[PDB]
């Protein structure tokens, strides 16, 4: 069911980094890791919080919809384009946690609570400010249950709307081609040791999904844009992708 693939390291120690890539084929039910201990290690989900938390703001009638306008709050922030007016589709492709508190304050710790554990959502552990616990609380989720989580959403199955799900699964596309859809969230935590960076989605085929969830220590931003590109060589060298 699980297979390890030592060799894929490479990927990670020829940037001088280490990290963990877990993919699930869906036809076949078989997974695929670099490292099993790390795929089961649970951090701070930081940005990728902001799956379950759409899901709920929506479900909950917090958000209305993808077209709702969150406008900024007038405070100058150092990301440029947080300052400035979001619906839910450019909250997340611009990773807004402003726009994200906000959604946190509105559920509140007793709903959010409940969703969670509803959801199985990683240690289901909201310790901390109802409004960060997600990026220095207690809430820890491995990528093999980012991946778990995903499945679920994939299919409709988790304990909201049939039509909450399909709008946060709009908010995540990501890439689309000939060849293939992506739907996927970047996550970068900073806030508490080890620093990481995530990026956890799907791959859709005409006839398959793999899922797929990884992370990497990411000791400055300057490595950002690795998440996405040693996720896509793992794909490419799996001729899951061209
Ligand atoms: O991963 C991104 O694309 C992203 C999106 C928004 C903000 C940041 C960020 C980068 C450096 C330091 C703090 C940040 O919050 C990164
Ligand atoms: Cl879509």
């Amino acid at each position: 069911e699980w297979q390890e693939n030592k060799s894929w390291n490479a990927h990670f120690t020829e940037h001088k980094s280490q990290g963990v890539v877990v993919l699930w084929n869906e036809n076949k039910q078989q997974g695929f890791t670099n490292n099993l201990k790390r795929a089961n290690q649970a951090f701070l989900p930081a940005s990728t919080f902001k799956i379950p938390n759409s899901l709920i703001a929506l479900d909950l009638g917090v958000v209305k919809d993808e077209h709702q306008v969150f406008k900024w709050d007038g405070q100058t922030r150092d990301i440029a384009t947080w300052n400035r007016d979001h619906n839910l589709i450019t909250a997340m492709k611009y990773s807004v946690v402003p726009v994200y508190q906000e959604f946190a304050r509105q559920i509140g710790e007793a709903r959010m609570s409940k969703m969670l554990h509803a959801f199985d959502y990683g240690n289901e552990d909201i310790s901390g400010n109802v409004d960060s616990f997600w990026l220095d609380g207690g809430i820890r989720i491995s990528a093999t249950e980012q991946i778990s989580f995903l499945r679920k959403l994939y299919h409709n199955k988790l304990h909201v709307s049939e039509r909450s799900q399909r709008i946060v699964k709009q908010a995540m596309l990501t890439e689309a081609n000939g060849d293939y859809i992506i739907r996927a969230k970047t996550g970068y935590s900073t806030r508490i040791e080890p620093k990481i960076g995530w990026w956890v989605g799907w791959v859709e085929l005409d006839d398959n999904v793999w899922f797929f969830a990884m992370n990497m220590d990411m000791p400055t931003s300057d490595g950002l844009g690795l998440r996405q590109a040693i996720t896509k060589e793992v794909l490419k060298q799996e001729k899951i992708i061209p």
